[PDB]
């Protein structure tokens, strides 16, 4: 039984180490981010990447691969934060619709700033061959018992001081003393 | 210009997307196999295991599931109320505490272990051995993006008896998904 041991002992350790980098990565991006938690940053993300109309419990959990119930207290934080307005959906009485205020967007333009260096640290050792190798182990762990992600103008608003920046952060061009 | 850039950048965010989404659906789905544990439980009550006794503070825990002294105050509070640990005094500093496993919550894991075993069988059912270890490499590899590298459960590798043989015979057989049969 030794392949299915050594089968056993890598597959322990490629699950531990994706919820002990889950953990921290999460952790560094509160810490990035400073005025909103990585939770909050990705359900406001999620929304604004939904049509008005389909910003449903449902289908907010569906796109964060989540459960219907953690989307709820997630929204009900956001709202009572002044983050987002929840009104009854106008296609099903059941259902809700969350719309972003002006104050979410104020929050998320900061944080989307911010959140241009967090990817330029995180990222800054790999390849973009090895960032396409592992998005796509990734989504192929995410579709084992047989249902797939549902992923993520935009690139008009990036202004160049930004990717400036990043640049110089992924590449560690400067010369450190 | 910054073309390159902006698809650097796009890539990037896909696949931290994709990260956090993913280990969102492998948690409600571990919860779901293990039952009587939730997967942050089990990962916890694991992580005190892999430490010596002595040096399981909320600190040496906390560096261990990567994460922080407050939520592992959380998770061990929430543990002791369900009877799975015990807490006590550090003897070595008198601000720090140490952490007991109780036969109670070595049961409950012996069960989830057992279970564990299917959870991973389906989990990587399709991927090859080399899969894994490229996967296991980029996350270690992001792990180590700020000077700290990861803190693991590799001591598991440095008695395969008749239970232990039926728990390796049924991973084998879930893993090539002799099922889907008829
Ligand atoms: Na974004």
């Amino acid at each position: 039984y030794s392949n299915e041991l050594k089968e056993l002992f890598l597959m322990n350790q490629t699950y531990a180490t994706l919820f002990t980098l889950t953990n921290k990565i999460q952790i560094e991006g509160d810490k990035y981010f400073g005025i909103l938690t990585s939770r909050q940053y990705m359900t406001i993300l999620s929304i604004l990447h939904l049509p008005e109309e389909e910003t449903t419990l449902n289908n907010i959990a569906r796109k964060m691969g989540t459960s219907k119930q953690n989307i709820n207290r997630l929204v009900a934080n956001l709202e009572k934060n002044g983050y987002v307005d929840v009104i009854p959906s106008p296609h099903d009485k059941r259902a809700i619709n969350v719309k972003v205020t002006d104050l979410g967007k104020k929050v998320m333009v900061t944080c989307s700033r911010t959140g241009i260096n967090f990817m330029a640290d995180v990222f800054h050792e790999f390849t973009k061959d090895e960032l396409e190798t592992l998005w796509s182990l990734l989504k192929k762990m995410y579709r084992f018992n047989g249902e797939e992600q549902d992923g993520f103008e935009e690139i008009d608003k990036i202004k160049s001081e930004a990717l400036e920046e990043f640049a110089k952060r992924r590449n560690r061009v400067n010369k450190n003393d």
